[PDB]
């Protein structure tokens, strides 16, 4: 019952986003390409992903659930039940879509709160002799994300910092596959939008029939 | 005067926090050196840092102006001040201290929403015909972060993108001049916890006299 999480990271303006409209084609020819597969839907723009504060971490990627836990209002313990909530929905999925704009070289920080909710000990990673290992070794994952310059190539390849992020997270969680799909340079050279949009979206549509 | 900036991006109620340790440190020394300088405090978990609404922006780093603000929502007019007030008061400062805790590689996602928020065409960058080019050419910063593990050599230091990342924003804005000052370790040692932040205590009252 192959199992597919589409993670959006986008606002909800009157602004047209490329990312969304690229993510769109693709979630929408993946499902017609795959009727029986379960796509569901995460926009971080909707639901609430709690704030790390003190009491809701023993330590990294240790969810409070000792004496600690017990000494927490019932309002702590609803955080902790929530990050839980968020961590089990993300390791019980195939596949991950992250969506995202290329804000600043990186993503919108919630992507960030995000993450931060599903790196947790004994789901995603583990602790060995070794140092941590990742436990998600038969997903795979995706990003669709949009950047007004172009990225892929020159010296603006070394400054993108969202990407390269989510990169190291899915090395971290031991994810084997990380497919990235840009769609870029549109306001560089707001002549060509429409044309890079149409190529990005017959890109996204041709990743569909192989995700 | 000279005026420094020191921004703090941490949880309030940790009785333990090394980054906030060495912060702590390194200003209380910086100001005894240095009475005369001006220190200012923006502490990101008590200051509230606008969620960008791409709507309030004309391209990047552009707040709406003119017409394009007069025809905005009340809401949005009242963002584009936040933004406007968090970017100017970036812009008056000499120095900059940013001091965080490394989460999953990074920084809390408070700290990407600051960024977003000082990181404007005419402030802190500006278009030229090559595109983006930093404005902050006169300003030095320094970085103080909390590792609960080794990233200053090794596999594990291409892993680390959050002092990458504000290394890449300060390189963005044009500040010459930034400083990287580490407690690592004492998550992987939890005995040489104590040993390990005070040689980062010492080497923050070090670093004050000179900075
Ligand atoms: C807050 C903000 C930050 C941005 N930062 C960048 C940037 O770092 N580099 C860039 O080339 N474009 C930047 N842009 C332009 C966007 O990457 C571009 O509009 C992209 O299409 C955003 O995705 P969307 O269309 O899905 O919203 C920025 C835009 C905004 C609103
Ligand atoms: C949410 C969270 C995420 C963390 N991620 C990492 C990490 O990626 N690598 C690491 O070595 N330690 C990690 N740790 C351990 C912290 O970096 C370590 O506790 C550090 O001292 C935090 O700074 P502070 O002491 O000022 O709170 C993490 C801890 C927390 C609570």
């Amino acid at each position: 019952m192959t199992k597919v999480l589409y993670i959006t990271a986008h606002p909800h303006d009157d602004t047209q986003s490329f990312s969304m409209a690229v993510g769109k084609a693709f979630i929408d020819t993946y499902k017609e390409v795959n009727p029986d597969h379960e796509v569901e839907t995460i926009d971080l723009y909707i639901e609430d992903i709690p704030h790390i504060d003190v009491d809701v971490f023993s330590g990294w990627g240790k969810l409070r659930s000792g004496q600690g836990f017990d000494q927490l209002s019932s309002d702590e313990k609803a955080k902790v039940g929530r990050l839980s909530e968020l961590c089990e929905q993300f390791v019980s999925a195939d596949k991950y879509i992250f969506v995202s704009p290329l804000w600043n070289f990186s993503f919108p920080p919630v992507l960030k709160a995000y993450i931060d909710s599903v790196a947790v000990a004994g789901k995603t990673f583990k602790y060995t002799e070794q140092g941590p290992v990742g436990l998600l070794t038969d997903k795979k994952a995706l990003h669709i994300q949009a950047r007004g310059g172009i990225y892929s190539e020159g010296p603006a390849a070394q400054m993108e910092m969202g990407h390269r992020y989510l990169s190291i997270i899915m090395q971290f969680f031991g994810v084997p596959s990380f497919d990235g799909l840009f769609v870029e340079g549109h306001n560089a050279m707001p002549d060509k939008a429409q044309e890079i949009k149409e190529k990005a979206v017959a890109r996204a549509k041709d990743l569909a029939h192989t995700f």
